[PDB]
């Protein structure tokens, strides 16, 4: 209600007053990037010494059977030093008692020499006295049931070991020509135009529990308790992707196990996420197909469309922004189809997701 | 009472006795084979039953590879799992930087024309656009999983050292040369040492012989050995390996128990049986003995009653060369016992006696 100057000056001091705040706001960004980078490799060191620490523990194991070993060997040389050192001996009785009797015999050899004597007589009448006899060896037998004994322990200690470590491990002319054509492809032809959907944390309501890399939504049973956020949607059970389209065609699979009380779609990011308003399916900005007591339906702006049921888990969702359309197909083996919308789109949409029946979840395939 | 007759019935039983002999050397040397075979037998057995432990040893060794790789996996996974999450969040994070770095350019742009006055309709639209900051949300590494790990790893150690416990518990000038020796010290004696060796073919049926055929002690059954003529029948004795007829010699024996025992030397020819062979009874045995803790020194029936000493080590010399044989009394000093002054006939063995159940000679080798 006033002038030129002063609106040109009006509008440029609170202009670069928020410019000046998006700086903050960017290099307080930056330090987080830096900070998760940073964090993973506090935690990568923590993986390390962590596994350095059972490295020490095994080795001590290790090093335990190593003692027992030579401990048991020692036991069993011992036993054969034991028994190996009494033949050792009893060689050199033998040997005493063998050049023993090898003497008398060159005695009686060498006297046998002289039968030219008379003497051969005399010299001879003494050895008629001598009579040796045969050698002899005692029982030296190797004590079995000892060495026995330490090999079936040793037996039994490899399968009480097997018993331990089990209980560690044990516990309009050219648009609609080209959706015909999209509309009648296979499964892998719309597989080329896929791109790896992943759920934003900022958006997800409470009750919205999100896992594997974020790209897992599914019912919470307590409040989950995020940040308060603009983004965040604070009446409805719901949660968006992380990117938004606005040119090319673009592809994704979600798996719905407990196909109740969930839904699948797309939304404008101007859509507001506040009240009942926010629930897709009832606005202007949100297109997306629904189970309510496992009945399908489309929604868009407060109207339903009630679809035949089916019995495919996986919703295969195709988008057009370079000619203006979007196609939810059904997969089980084949693709069959759920539905279309044919708009020409404002913006940019995010990809949508609703969950409500507690136990109902959402999965992005990768396939 | 004729000549050729006599040469021919020696000469006829003297071969027979040579051709006798030629098959009990030869069965001997057949026994020393057997004996050094049977080492083999035994040292080949000890080797299959010690390669026999080491394959159960490595069989173990590679359980716990197992167990050491299974149990770094699931670490590694949980590291993973944070890791990959902070990958994603840095994506989510990197998105709304240049989410807002978009709206700072779209109002840096529009700030260069002030000239226009539709400055302010380009930028009326500008006014409501209003961003907010980056958050990071709960991502803690699961610690009760990796400690739990960790403690159970723990618990195998002390499993193991429990079971490692269950192997091993369950298993539980003659003149002046005798006195020159008489002064000598131990070292000087030791000089002149042979190790005795007992002899399994002379020990009476209850004399224990032990540990390589050093320790001889009293049995308490018959031990029944073979019958032969080198064996003691009526007395408790046996003897030494090696008989000495030249040259000097010395050995050491420890007597426990010493009540009745008796540690000497004999000539070869001395009978062994009958009570006459009983050592010290007879002209071919020079011995000391005790009989009730009384010390007496014995030859051919007569008895020097000594005076009775401290030690239990008896070490005894024989001198070949000159002829004296001397018992000595060993503690820390060398005490003399008694000697003998004897041109000794032929060769001899060490002998040794022990009646009291309990008795024990060993030979002492410093």
């Amino acid at each position: 209600m006033a002038s030129l100057s002063q609106a040109s000056a009006d509008l440029e001091a609170t202009l670069r007053h928020k410019l000046t705040v998006m700086y903050s706001q960017i290099n307080g960004a930056s330090r987080a990037l830096d900070d998760v980078r940073n964090r993973q490799q506090d935690v990568r060191m923590t993986a390390n010494r962590k596994v350095e620490q059972l490295q020490q523990e095994y080795t001590e194991m290790k090093a335990l059977l190593d003692a027992s070993e030579t401990t048991s060997t020692r036991k069993i040389k011992e036993e054969e030093k034991r028994v190996n050192s009494k033949f050792d001996t009893i060689y050199q009785i033998l040997l005493k008692k063998k050049s023993e009797i090898q003497t008398l015999k060159e005695e009686i050899e060498q006297s046998l020499t002289k039968r030219d004597e008379f003497e051969f007589l005399e010299k001879a009448s003494k050895l008629r006295g001598i009579s040796t006899k045969p050698v002899y060896i005692p029982e030296v037998e190797l004590n079995h049931k000892l060495i026995k004994g330490i090999h079936q322990s040793t037996i039994d200690l490899k399968n009480e070991l097997k018993q331990c470590i089990g209980r560690l491990q044990e516990p309009t002319s050219l648009k609609a020509k080209v959706l015909e054509t999209f509309l009648a492809k296979s499964r892998p032809e719309l597989l080329e135009y896929y791109i790896k959907v992943i759920l934003d944390y900022n958006t997800a309501h409470n009750k919205v529990a999100l896992s594997e890399c974020y790209t897992v939504a599914s019912v919470a049973e307590m409040p989950q308790n995020y940040r308060p956020h603009p983004q965040r949607f604070t009446y409805c059970s719901q949660v968006l992707g992380l990117h938004c389209y606005k040119k090319g065609i673009h592809y994704w699979e979600v798996e719905l196990q407990k196909n109740n009380f969930c839904g699948v779609g797309i939304c404008y990011g101007s859509m507001n996420r506040q009240g009942p308003e926010s629930r897709l399916g009832r606005n202007s900005a949100s297109w997306c197909v629904e189970w309510f007591n496992t009945k399908i339906s489309a929604w868009h702006n407060n109207v339903e469309k009630t679809l035949p049921s089916t019995k495919a888990t996986r919703v295969g969702v195709l988008l057009n922004c370079d000619h203006g359309f979007v196609i939810f197909f059904a997969v089980a083996d084949k693709v069959h189809l759920m539905y279309k919308f044919r708009v020409d789109f404002t913006e940019a949409l995010y990809p949508a997701f609703w969950v409500f029946s507690a136990g109902a979840t959402l999965s992005i395939c990768s396939p």
